[PDB]
């Protein structure tokens, strides 16, 4: 009895290129998705997706405990001190079966500025060996950039949606100092399923993860066929469909803040799953000293009553307030 979402397919091709007309058309349907349910897919948007999934596969499924272990954040691995987002996230058989690996912008190497002055919410990536892992580093470093080139074309059409010029946000989205992260979520198939794994929304639904926003500007992700996803709308949670080709997109609360609830980060949840599956999200930051200042789209004068926001005071708090919220990871 739970009614589907409505989550638009668009191409997104033209903005990639220089038809301004093309890429106006486009920054509508993003406009009006972003009223809607906040929710749309990104299609056509040159990404290998295929071969994102069975490199992601690759290393999941050959991992050791071992090497979770020797790769594995502080809130598993007390040696692990500097690790507090880039690293492996281990489950824990019969309580949690999510386990994962985030990986942060590659530029952030032992010379990075931000990483000799120790700055929060950078990091140095953590890799496992390379003869374990043949090609991983280097494909997952690359995939980086392929979906960082989506995110600024992505970027492009919000700005275009919200009445800005094109590099209203991708001139804060660097590759030099970009916050964004990628994270290769394992969601297992298992048999018996423990229930101490599952919660329960107050509706009754069955779920992996709660309800919550996002932390990051938008969200951008491939997710396999398997559907899994709810968003909070005016008529209850509704579903949301797989689809392996696109990515789905959303806001994040960061957006929320800058356009002053215009485009809101919709509440959305993960409901349980007894399958093998992949979630690959890649959360769309700005630098860490970014401050875009806060506008209203739906006022004459555009000016909102919100205080400007510096992109690292927001996401070194988020994330500590969803770990919070939704427990760790
Ligand atoms: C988006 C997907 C649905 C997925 O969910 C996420 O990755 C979960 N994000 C966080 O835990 C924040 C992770 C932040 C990461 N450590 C970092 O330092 O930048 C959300 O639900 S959003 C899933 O479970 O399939
Ligand atoms: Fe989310």
């Amino acid at each position: 009895s739970v009614s589907k979402a409505n989550v638009p397919k668009i191409d997104v091709s033209p903005l990639f290129g220089d038809d301004q007309a093309a890429k106006m058309r486009v920054a509508q349907q993003i406009d009006a998705a972003s009223r809607d349910t906040g929710f749309f897919y990104a299609v056509n948007h040159g990404i290998n997706v295929q071969r994102l999934s069975q490199k992601t596969k690759e290393f999941h499924m050959s991992i050791t405990p071992e090497e979770k272990w020797d790769l594995a954040i502080r809130a598993y691995n007390k040696e692990h001190q500097d690790q507090v987002r880039a690293g492996y996230y281990l489950s824990i058989p019969g309580k949690k079966a999510v386990e994962s690996f985030c990986y942060l912008n590659p530029n952030f190497t032992p010379d990075h500025p931000r990483i000799q002055a120790k700055t929060p919410t950078h990091e140095v990536n953590v890799w496992p060996d390379e003869t374990k892992h043949p090609g991983f580093q280097d494909f997952a470093e690359q995939y980086y950039w392929d979906v960082f080139g989506l995110s600024s074309a992505l970027l492009k059409g919000y700005a275009l949606a919200l009445g800005k010029e094109e590099n209203f946000f991708a001139r804060h989205f660097k590759p030099d100092d970009t916050l964004a992260s990628v994270v290769l979520i394992r969601y297992p198939y298992l048999d018996p399923y423990p229930e101490a794994a599952i919660k329960t929304a107050a509706d009754g639904t069955k779920l992996s993860f709660e309800w919550h926003e996002d932390v990051s500007l938008i969200t951008v992700l491939y997710q396999s066929n398997v559907q899994n996803l709810q968003v909070e709308t005016a008529a209850g949670y509704q579903d949301i469909e797989a689809d392996d080709t696109g990515y789905l997109i959303n806001c994040g609360s960061y957006m929320a803040h800058l356009t002053n609830n215009y485009y809101k980060a919709p509440i959305h949840r993960v409901k349980w799953v007894n399958a093998e599956r992949q979630s690959l999200p890649f959360f769309v930051n700005l630098g860490y000293d970014s401050v875009i200042d806060p506008f209203d789209p739906r006022e004459p004068n555009g000016k909102s009553d919100r205080e400007p926001l510096s992109y690292g005071d927001y996401l070194q708090n988020g994330l500590v307030s969803l770990i919070n919220k939704n427990g760790q990871t």
